[PDB]
């Protein structure tokens, strides 16, 4: 799939079970999920972007399917207003920006 | 031509002259940028992302030549630790994200 910028690119995926709906973000190095449980085997690590610096906890190589393909990816969770799917996630399902 | 996500998306481009690395984002609905003068023609504006909110200064019809395409569109200045365009800048161009 092709993807228009004239809306967000926002799909929606399963982690872990869990659905939720991410957005494909070319300018996050990672990706952060509010509200799902994903355990105990967590380190908590702090993000940035414009407003400041956010509180996350980072949980590795959970499974992940989104464009109805597979993966396993470090998933960190937080206060975020939308769940983002940054490089990390891009790359491993083979994403591309072309002119 | 095309960009994997191994590594930030991060390109020179030319606003009315002064050259500046700016950040592909398909998360970021507006483009915005620091160290660069643009005048006295500005609307002011709070625009939000991680960690809150900023200001900056809005500039519309500004003209940008970036990958050999010459556009013209709205740039709003302010405290963004790295220059970002944005989804009004990547439909300018055609410019799409693909699996
Ligand atoms: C750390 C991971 C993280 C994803 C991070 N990057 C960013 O946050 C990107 C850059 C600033 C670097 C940033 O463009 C990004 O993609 C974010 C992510 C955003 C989170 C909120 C939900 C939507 C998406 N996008 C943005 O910050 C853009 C900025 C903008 C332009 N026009 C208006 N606003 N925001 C938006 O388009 C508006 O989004 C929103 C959508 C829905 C609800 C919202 C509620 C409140 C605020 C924003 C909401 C990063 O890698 N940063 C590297 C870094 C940071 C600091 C210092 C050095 N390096």
């Amino acid at each position: 799939p092709q993807f228009s910028l004239w809306k967000r690119p926002v799909v929606t995926a399963y982690i872990e079970g869990q659905p939720v709906e991410v957005l494909l973000d070319t300018g996050a190095d990672d990706s952060i999920v509010a509200g799902i449980e994903l355990g105990n085997n967590y380190s908590p690590k702090i993000v940035g972007g414009i407003g400041g610096f956010i509180n996350t906890l980072e949980y590795k190589n959970v499974e992940i399917e989104v464009l109805n393909k597979k993966v396993r990816a470090t998933i960190m969770t937080g206060d975020t207003p939308i769940n983002i799917f940054g490089r990390n996630i891009l790359t491993a399902l083979g994403m591309s920006l072309n002119l």
